[PDB]
């Protein structure tokens, strides 16, 4: 049973959730079932993961078997930037909701701030592999997403991969109806996000930490890239508590009041990753982990740096 972080809407978002990026069909259903059995209530999904239909099946199973009630689940999905045009926001959301077999989403996020070429080519690219932009902006998207909230199809909106400049742009938009309840960004001891977390919290916006284990399975990983799970200094703190490195990496965020969404399809690891409420990292250990900051991104998306709303050029 995970604790919660209170949102500005007073909704309670479970502080540990299950990630589903790259969770294969044929394993993601069982993964979600095991997670719910283990006490997970928060599941992080996305249209672009192309597995929401199988996540939906798992959720429906557990509900109809009395393992969990819908009101106790916390389901998050994301709008992909090829769908920022108003009519496409609705169509994309409807596909997400139908796949998940749900009547509503708890949170719906703008997945990335830069608009891409509109349509169902999810990764429109040139010959070099650079993203092709679209003229519809995240503000255009937000307008259409606000309708879903008006209609009760989504309880709250949020953003992902936004810098403080972009969040400012959103918050300071004249005629804003709903405010973002979270900003989901990469966060871990190599990218501690101190300034961005400080900013978000000061605006009543929570932070959701993605790739908390450093996303070791990411396709573009090079053998020289830093590895959090094998970091001797992380492992030292784990050993001190007779816990795993993964558990330390997860507990790190909990103690900063930051939501964290580790991904696994491995039953043992799914359980392991939520066994993080029976120990505490000391003040000194937290400081030590914070000192590991390298401003290193596993998810740099250099292929889109040429587009207007590239979030990672700013300091925070
Ligand atoms: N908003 C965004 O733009 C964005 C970007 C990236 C990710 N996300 C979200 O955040 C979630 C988590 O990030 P991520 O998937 O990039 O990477 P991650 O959770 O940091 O790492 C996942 C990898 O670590 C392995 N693993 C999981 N638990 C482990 C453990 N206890 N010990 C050792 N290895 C373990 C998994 O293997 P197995 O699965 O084989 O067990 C998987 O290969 C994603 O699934 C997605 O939901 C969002
Ligand atoms: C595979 O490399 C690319 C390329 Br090329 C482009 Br263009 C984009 Br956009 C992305 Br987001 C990626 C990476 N990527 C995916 O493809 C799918 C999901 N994610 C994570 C997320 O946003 O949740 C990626 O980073």
């Amino acid at each position: 049973m995970a604790t919660f972080v209170e949102l500005s809407t007073k909704a309670k978002m479970p502080i540990v959730g299950l990630g589903t990026w790259k969770s294969p069909l044929g394993k993601v259903k069982e993964a979600v079932k095991v997670a719910i059995d283990a006490g997970y209530r928060h599941i992080d999904c996305a249209y672009v993961y192309q597995n929401e239909h199988e996540v939906g099946e798992a959720i429906q199973e557990k509900i109809q078997e009395k393992a969990v009630k819908r009101e106790d689940l916390f389901i998050v999905s994301k709008l992909w930037p090829t769908f920022f045009e108003r009519p496409l926001v609705r169509k994309a959301f409807e596909k997400t909701l139908k796949d998940l077999k749900l009547s509503y989403l708890d949170v719906y996020l703008i997945h990335w701030p830069q608009g891409f070429k509109s349509g169902d080519d999810l990764f429109p690219r040139d010959d070099k592999g650079n993203a092709i932009g679209g003229k519809a902006t995240f503000l255009d998207a937000w307008e259409a997403m606000e309708e879903l909230v008006d209609e009760g199809l989504v309880k709250a909106l949020g953003v992902s991969n936004f810098s403080h400049f972009q969040i400012e742009k959103l918050l300071n938009k004249p005629g804003l109806k709903y405010k973002p309840v979270t900003n989901q960004v990469e966060c871990h001891p190599y990218l501690t996000q101190e300034k961005l977390i400080q900013y978000c919290h000061s605006k009543g916006i929570t932070v959701t930490a993605y790739s908390p284990l450093g996303s070791p399975d990411r396709p573009w990983a090079k053998p020289e890239d830093p590895s959090l799970l094998e970091d001797p200094k992380i492992k030292e703190i784990a050993a001190k508590h007779k816990k795993t490195a993964a558990q330390v990496l997860i507990r790190f965020h909990i103690q900063r009041n930051v939501i964290v969404i580790p991904k696994s399809v491995t039953p043992a690891r799914i359980v392991e990753n939520i066994q993080v409420f029976d120990f505490k990292l000391s003040d000194e250990e937290m400081a030590t982990i914070l000192s590991f900051n390298r401003n290193w991104r596993a998810c740099n998306l250099l292929q889109s740096s040429h587009l207007e709303d590239y979030p990672f050029n700013a300091e925070y």
